[PDB]
């Protein structure tokens, strides 16, 4: 029409500019799902679209961000502030049911009869109240998990099968949304201002250990979840179906790992398992990995790499060497040292000693490589002086992607109210590797997390 | 070319029609653009939101949350599902800790160190908080580490009428409410029944040593009663619900009609209906003590509507004794939703043994429909349909009436009804549905004398 041109004020130029990126962003995905010869997903299909299990490419996790940020920009500013206040006041409510819904094994169960199942047989065979798991099964359909074929009958669609037992997903939705993280944001308000639980940053003081100790459970996260049992290997599997959820692979696709010469050095410095090291060495055979970890850990990672790749092994492509990395130098000499999701979970001084540890190790073809969110100050100036190599949200979306980039600061939240530690920005990771010693080359953008490339300074 | 294709534009066209009639509606006003930066008020803020504004917003979120969850793999939004009750959560700590009054009194905006000396909060845990309001346009940092308001976090000042609905949504109790859904739901005595005793509220409760109803626990912790009334008003009046007057043609009634504010409080909703339409007569009946602090109300507001004529206070214990006859409208909201099926009939039942052949019965309430492809299309002419190819209806542009049910049962459990479950009950009590009349947030279900 002419409502963004008829009286012209700049605010109407925003709004008509995100409308643009709205759309543009919106043939952009569908080009993606051309490319892979795919159909636009279904949100009444009752079976998986071929791209559901593939790993988003970076060309389409851009493109969300993008459309995400500009359609939350645009509704913000058109509706009242009340409307949009009191919806967020109750975004508790979907995750409440997708919890609910998990423990009552509704998917499973629709999965084993794919037409449908009347809610008389879901109340009997999850027992709950028919009308209540109905108006539960309803608040997640209107949002587009699950479905209502018919009055009262109810059946998968492609996001409730995310919640099957098999998937790769399943387990990092089950924590996210579950009891022990409801514990952890019970009472953060408290924990904040307690004398003892608020004004540092100790592990065993966040607002999940807070809570539980207020209901009179003594231990940390860890010891809770070893008390719990079966807890250990789900929050292991939650961890990994969380790097595989946000597409913390594409990794392989833009660091240029077929650009290092044969036989250049991967050193995983504290990589569990080495599930991204295992990744490296399967998609780049000229490159050599080496696991470095807690001896546990790495007994662990020797039977882990003997089960998915044993060519390695018997390649000599894979080494394996248990480290402190607070209290020991890494391996030396090796062309990149990774570290990932692992400074987020440590104080500015550990941090510090960690990234000294690394320095000394290293020779002049050494390279540190960061994997971890930016999570950025968010007003005009931070944004505008941010460096070049870093993605930019495109006008007008502000500030920076806008809930394009939620995950950096709900995951930075979640690292505080479960974990009492934070993400940093990128100036933060500067500064502590500057005290390292470490001078900043560049970002390697995975729309997700970062990589920050660090090399030795003198 | 694609049918998957023709959908993802129908969807486009529909958030570009959808923006440029919002637009439209700023400019009836003669107001710009609300800004996301401004630290004051829009003037339409505070204002009543036009019955088309909220058309459009329905029509606009709905299609937005669907392209985007239509485009994203569903892992990408099931773990962005995952991690909403960050932001409540975020905005509760924000409340108890005071944030937005501090900085209304410094409107320029306030260093984090500053903020966390007057808030006992870590600066860089409360920067944590702020940056993930702020990115989702409640606050704004001005200056690296600098805070300030913006016109969401506006809502969050005491003197506004949203503040107290916000702080009970996201506050303490209600996030008990939802800690032990499943739990209540599966044990064996508070899964089978609607008791108000036995709500999941109810079941995390019972772990401090407490018994009883959400009234009786408000009545244990101080100015907890207060708080809840007041929120009630607030989360009335931040919905938009005195849509009402524009909605239902009081102007077609004939001068001398009488409005029967059944169980209406002060009559916060018939003294607007009878200053906007003085040609109607308002006859306000509720319990005793409710009915002198309304006599007091009225006295304070609209003195006239007394000395007129037009206003009329009879007790009633609308359970035990029917309404005063031959009314033109008898109006009942938010009352359905707080009882079970057989209290409703008996209502119901008393509300008819009072009414004349000419007299209708409005009922204001959420209609939780169900979202089946064969409700939807066969639904009565009066409903909003939601145009192609919105699915199902509004989807999330519709959510207050899911998410509503949804609290009801984990705070209260009560529930709200489908136009289906409200025509059974009414057919129950010998009254006959006529139309539904869309206030774009509840709904007002007409039903007349069989
Ligand atoms: N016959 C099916 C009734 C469903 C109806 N749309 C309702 O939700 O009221
Ligand atoms: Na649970
Ligand atoms: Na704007």
């Amino acid at each position: 029409r002419h409502m963004t041109t008829l009286s012209p004020s700049e605010g109407k130029a925003q709004i008509r500019a995100l409308l643009n990126l709205i759309n543009t962003s919106a043939e952009q995905a569908i080009a993606e799902y051309d490319k892979q010869e795919c159909d636009i997903p279904s949100l009444t299909s009752g079976e998986p679209h071929p791209m559901d299990d593939r790993l988003p490419s970076l060309e389409l996790k851009n493109t969300l961000r993008i459309l995400e940020g500009a359609c939350a920009q645009l509704c913000v500013t058109l509706a009242p502030p009340a409307h949009t206040m009191l919806n967020y006041s109750m975004d508790v409510l979907v995750p409440s049911c997708i919890s609910t819904v998990i423990q009552a094994g509704v998917a499973p169960l629709l999965a084993k009869h794919p037409k449908g199942l009347h809610i008389d047989v879901l109340s009997k065979e999850t027992g709950i109240h028919p009308q209540k798991l109905a108006t539960i099964l309803r608040l997640l359909i209107l949002n587009y998990c699950f479905q209502e074929v018919e009055s009262n009958v109810f059946a998968n669609n492609r996001l409730s099968l995310t919640l099957l037992p098999e998937t790769s997903v399943v387990d990092i939705l089950d924590l996210k949304t579950g009891e022990m993280h409801r514990k952890a944001t019970l009472w953060v308000y408290d924990a904040l201002v307690d004398p003892d639980f608020g004004p540092t940053y100790d592990g065993n003081k966040s607002p999940l250990v807070y809570a539980l100790r207020r209901e009179g459970f003594d231990g940390s996260l860890y010891d809770y979840l070893q008390t719990q049992p079966g807890a250990v290997a789900r929050f292991a599997r939650a961890m990994l179906g969380f790097s595989v959820s946000r597409g913390l692979m594409n990794l392989l696709n833009v660091f240029p790992w077929q650009e290092l010469a044969p036989g250049s050095t991967v050193c995983d410095l504290g990589g569990g398992n080495g599930n991204t090291s295992i990744e490296i060495a399967k998609k780049f055979p000229h490159l050599k990995v080496h696991l470095q970890d807690l001896p546990d850990t790495i007994e662990e990672a020797k039977v882990f790499w003997k089960e998915e790749y044993p060519d390695a092994i018997k390649d000599s492509r894979v080494a394996f060497t248990p480290i402190d990395f607070f209290k020991q130098a890494p391996v030396p000499d090796q062309d990149i040292y990774y570290i990932s999701q692992i400074v987020h979970n440590w104080g500015d001084e550990d941090c510090i000693t960690l990234l000294k540890n690394i320095r000394s190790a290293m020779s002049p073809k050494s390279r540190l490589l960061i994997n971890d969110y930016l999570a950025s100050h968010l007003d005009k100036t931070s944004i505008a002086n941010q460096h070049p190599s870093l993605p930019r949200a495109p006008y007008p979306l502000s500030p920076g992607f806008g809930r394009g980039m939620a995950r950096t600061y709900t995951g930075d939240y979640t690292m505080l109210v479960v974990c009492n530690s934070r993400e940093r920005s990128l100036e933060d990771f500067i500064e502590l590797c500057s005290a390292a010693d470490l001078k900043f080359v560049r970002v390697w953008d995975l729309a997700e997390t970062s990589v920050t490339e660090f090399v030795p300074a003198h």
